[PDB]
């Protein structure tokens, strides 16, 4: 799975950067991850992935924030499961946010057609935080 170019990733060095720029420039940076105990820690980006043109859906959360992703990109839910975002939307599950922010559900889905999409890889846990504290995952 993969994320739209403009999806913003939290970094220690640079603050929020679009993942498309992080990948295209292979930016060396440190992102935020969550472990099984639900605690945050940092780690460097270890792989940069340009996944080419894929179908992108825009998921609009109850707070109005948007996540634009392929259907199969996993995200963390509140039971600590990492599930494809479309499944989270279809099963009406709350998305996990970092530490104590309110957990919220996806309200609607809108097809955006094919766009060039991106992913990053890390060495432990295989997840990373986006703007607003959502946790994108590529575990399993």
């Amino acid at each position: 799975g993969a994320l739209s170019y403009e999806t913003e990733i939290l970094t220690v060095e640079y603050g929020l950067l679009p993942i498309g720029k992080i990948v295209e420039k292979r930016i060396e940076c440190t992102v935020y991850s969550v472990d099984n105990n639900g605690n945050i820690y940092t780690q460097p980006v270890a792989q940069w992935h340009d996944r080419g043109e894929q179908e992108v859906f825009e998921y609009c959360l109850e707070d109005g924030s948007l996540i634009r992703a392929t259907k199969d990109h996993k995200f963390m839910t509140v039971d600590g499961q990492m599930l494809p975002i479309d499944e989270i939307f279809e099963r009406e599950l709350d998305l996990m946010r970092v530490d104590n922010l309110p957990n919220i559900k996806i309200a609607t889905r809108k097809y955006l057609g094919k766009q060039n999409v991106y992913d990053i890889g890390v060495e432990r846990d295989h997840n990373f935080a986006l703007k607003n504290g959502f946790i994108a995952s590529n575990a399993d």
